[PDB]
């Protein structure tokens, strides 16, 4: 019935997310939380889906492709079809979402992005929550998170401490779309 689409992203002080096709940092504890948030489901036997762009797919080491215990959906007009049954190449955002709402064993769609994928999620009726990791500093990024109006959301007020790995500081933020709260 209810099918949420959540956004999860780590942005720096200028909203940057990507550099030279990869991520501008490596935060193992932050990424373990990413893996847990995008994998764990309320209903066991049900799965979560991750929707991503081709460049996010190419940024994952092939030994970790596809992302374990999740149904992978890759948006691309150029990619050949993936024979792996846990991966589907979707030619459009609308067809990807329609396919995911068709499969009943999917509990939550996690938009793991690429700027355009995040942008389409921000305009989706299924938009539910944004899980933003705000990293301190300017990491000289060449790809940025979409310009989002935070006034559309309610910021969750749970206590959020500062984190640090490898001399990199960051804090967690959670937002809920205002029509859902
Ligand atoms: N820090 C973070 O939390 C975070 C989050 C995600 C990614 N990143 C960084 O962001 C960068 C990549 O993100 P990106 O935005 O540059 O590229 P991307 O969006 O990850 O992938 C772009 C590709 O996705 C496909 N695509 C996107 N929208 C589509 C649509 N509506 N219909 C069909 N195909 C579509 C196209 O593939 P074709 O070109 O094959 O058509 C496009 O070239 C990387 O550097 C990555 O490390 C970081
Ligand atoms: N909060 C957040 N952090 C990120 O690093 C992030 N990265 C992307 C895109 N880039 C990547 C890069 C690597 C992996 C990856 O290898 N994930 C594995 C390993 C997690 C772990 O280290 O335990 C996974 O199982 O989730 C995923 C996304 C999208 N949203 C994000 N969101
Ligand atoms: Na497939
Ligand atoms: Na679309
Ligand atoms: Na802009």
């Amino acid at each position: 019935r209810t099918l949420h689409m959540n956004l999860i992203v780590a942005v720096d002080g200028c909203g940057g997310i990507g550099r030279n096709g990869g991520m501008p940092w490596f935060l193992p504890a932050e990424m373990a939380r990413f893996a847990k948030l995008t994998t764990l489901t309320t209903d066991s036997g049900k799965k979560n889906a991750v929707i991503m762009g081709r460049k996010v797919w190419e940024s994952i080491p092939p030994k970790f492709r596809p992302l374990k215990s999740r149904f992978n959906v890759v948006l691309s007009k150029k990619m050949k079809e993936e024979s792996n049954e846990n991966v589907v190449v979707a030619r459009s955002f609308e067809s990807a979402v329609s396919l995911l709402q068709d499969m009943e064993n999917i509990e939550t769609i996690w938009n793991i992005g690429g700027r355009e994928v995040y942008e389409l999620g921000l305009n989706s009726p299924f938009l539910h929550q944004m899980y933003i990791t705000r990293v301190e500093g300017d990491f000289l990024a060449d790809v940025f998170f979409p310009r989002v109006d935070y006034g559309r959301f309610i910021k969750s007020t749970e206590s959020e401490e500062m984190h640090e790995e490898k001399g990199i500081k960051y804090r967690y933020e959670i937002y809920t779309i205002k029509t859902d709260k």
